[PDB]
């Protein structure tokens, strides 16, 4: 019965926006020694899918729109442990800017992040709106990693994202790392893990995987060359639809790269219904395009 209409923040246009993008590349330059010098990049990336994947298309609740994760249910949700970082990061940025919605700066944080990381554009539009307390989502609508192929695109129908959605989505896995302290997981997908690339699936194909179990007695999947896969990583070459996907992918980078920035301003906007005068999606420049 839910209907969450993109309101502009008040006179705001592209440039404001452009604006808090800024701060948020500028800082992410500034601030790199967090996580041994892998930076906020991943953190940030991470947090706008979590506060996006609470969406359940069957009835409009969670998503990105009102902002839920300020809330200490949400923010505390066992699945996001590790996301304060984020949190903590965005903080003098919402200062500096406290006309922002807080879905809108979470999101731009994950689209900011991705392009600094020099990866895809990523369009983004403006209008998230913050709702209240009583909207937060419980607790358990973010996926678990010791499931298998089917778990994976059973748990992403109710995001609305199919095969190639799903399998895109997971090339984000070669950023940053796993934190044994956070998930019971530990290490990262690959080599380039603060510059996007399609690492995840050429790691997928290339390395020699071994089943090992890790200090918290999880199963994970371990190379020699130091990478790691979730379970749910490796069922992406255990399935035959997703296999041929990942082949895709690790094939053609430019490929990639157009399919994931559709699946995550996808994700990003899952549940906002745009007026049809709402402005375009906005594509920022990097700081590099900047000469900033
Ligand atoms: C089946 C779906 C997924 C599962 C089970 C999963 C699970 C996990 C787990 C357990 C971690 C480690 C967290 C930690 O210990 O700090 C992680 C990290 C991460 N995930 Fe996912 N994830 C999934 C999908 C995605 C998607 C769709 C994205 C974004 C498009 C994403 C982005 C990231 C990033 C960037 C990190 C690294 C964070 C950091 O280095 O702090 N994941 N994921
Ligand atoms: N988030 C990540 C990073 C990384 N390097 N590997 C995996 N499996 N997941």
């Amino acid at each position: 019965t839910l209907v969450h209409v993109a309101s502009v923040e008040k006179g705001r246009s592209y440039e404001d926006f452009q604006k808090v993008y800024n701060a948020i590349a500028l800082k992410l330059r500034e601030d790199d020694e967090y996580d041994n010098y892998i930076g906020y990049g991943p953190v940030l990336v991470r947090l706008a899918w979590h506060i996006s994947g609470t969406w359940d298309k069957h009835d409009n609740t969670g998503g990105s729109y009102g902002g839920t994760y300020r809330f200490k249910k949400e923010f505390n949700d066992p699945s996001n442990a590790g996301l304060q970082n984020g949190f903590k990061f965005l903080e003098p940025i919402h200062k500096e800017f406290p006309w922002i919605s807080s879905g809108d700066l979470f999101s731009l944080g994950g689209v900011t992040a991705v392009q600094e990381m020099q990866g895809p554009k990523i369009p983004w539009r403006c209008g998230r709106v913050d709702t209240p307390e009583d909207t937060t989502p419980d607790n358990g609508r973010l996926p678990d990693a010791d499931k298998d192929a089917g778990y994976v695109r059973t748990f992403f129908q109710r995001l609305n994202m199919n095969d190639r959605e799903v399998v895109a989505l997971m090339g984000a896995h070669a950023l940053g790392k796993t934190h044994l302290k956070n998930s019971g997981y530990e290490g990262p997908g690959g080599a380039a893990n603060n510059v996007f690339t399609n690492e995840f699936y050429l790691n997928l194909l290339n390395e020699d995987w071994k089943l090992e179990k890790n200090d918290a007695n999880n199963e994970q999947w371990d190379s020699k060359s130091g990478y790691m896969m979730l379970p749910t990583d490796y069922s992406l070459i255990q399935d035959p639809k997703y296999l041929s996907i990942v082949k895709e992918y690790a094939n053609d980078q430019d490929k990639f790269f157009k399919d994931f920035s559709k699946a995550f301003e996808k994700l990003l906007e899952d549940g906002i219904t745009f007026p049809k005068d709402a402005p375009s999606p906005f594509i920022f420049k990097t700081l590099e395009e900047q000469g900033l």
